[PDB]
């Protein structure tokens, strides 16, 4: 799914 640059992703998978 999605996902940021900077630390682990926003969705949380």
């Amino acid at each position: 799914x999605x996902g940021s640059w900077s630390a682990x992703f926003e969705v949380x998978a």
